[PDB]
């Protein structure tokens, strides 16, 4: 699924960049989960 | 809902931390994860 795979590749770069700010991984993850659930809402 | 999907993604994040603790770098873990999440949604939705 190219559109979703490319969206998720974008979410990985978002995550890397917030990890480099010193934030705890699971905190970043709980916020980016919302992007993924929203995408699946719209598209599936 | 969709609560089974929320559950699944909560577990993905914990599994990512487990792998980073093992010494794998987030960026190498993530490529595998993207394929897992796309398969989960393709199968379940």
């Amino acid at each position: 699924n190219l559109l979703f795979q490319s969206y998720l590749d974008n979410v990985g770069v978002q995550i890397v960049r917030q990890m480099r700010s010193g934030e705890r991984f699971l905190k970043i993850w709980s916020q980016t989960v919302e992007e993924i659930v929203s995408y699946v809402t719209v598209n599936f």
